[PDB]
């Protein structure tokens, strides 16, 4: 236990925003894409989509 896996983030997982400096702190969305150092998270309602990019260390799987 010198080496410990802390978390894995994959498309399709539900994630929460865990950075208390970010305006979306505590909100939950679904991971859509991981690319170029960013995690793209989707929030959706009736007839709208919003895609927001975070750094991995700002998120946690739920």
């Amino acid at each position: 236990m010198a080496t410990d896996l802390i978390m894995t983030i994959l498309p399709g997982m539900t994630v929460k925003v865990t950075n208390p400096n970010d305006t979306y702190y505590q909100f939950q969305g679904i991971v859509q894409r991981i690319t170029d150092g960013k995690v793209a998270v989707l929030f959706e309602g009736g007839n709208w989509d919003k895609l927001v990019t975070f750094q991995a260390s700002e998120l946690e799987p739920v």
